[PDB]
């Protein structure tokens, strides 16, 4: 199965619901920082995981690195964003 499925299934959220954010946020594109939103955060790889979001994430060995140029990584890491009552 791919990551999409994979975390879908953990977090209880249609796989395509997943894809669809990959899709409006990214286009499927791993890799990519987006420009600096106006409160001066950034947004990080194919799901756009706002940069708010690191300081949690270290915790659990998930590095700027892995979020950007780790697709099943970042995937995984916005499910359980979006699962949690964390603002995405």
């Amino acid at each position: 199965m791919d990551c999409f499925e994979i975390t879908g299934k953990a977090y209880n959220i249609d796989p395509l619901i997943l894809k669809a954010i990959a899709w409006n946020e990214s286009k499927n594109k791993n890799g990519i920082k987006s420009k600096i939103n106006k409160n001066g955060t950034y947004n990080i790889g194919i799901m756009q995981i706002n940069s708010s979001h690191l300081d949690l994430l270290s915790k659990f060995n998930i590095s700027e690195d892995d979020l950007l140029n780790d697709a099943c990584i970042n995937i995984s890491v916005a499910g359980y964003i979006l699962a949690s009552n964390i603002k995405y």
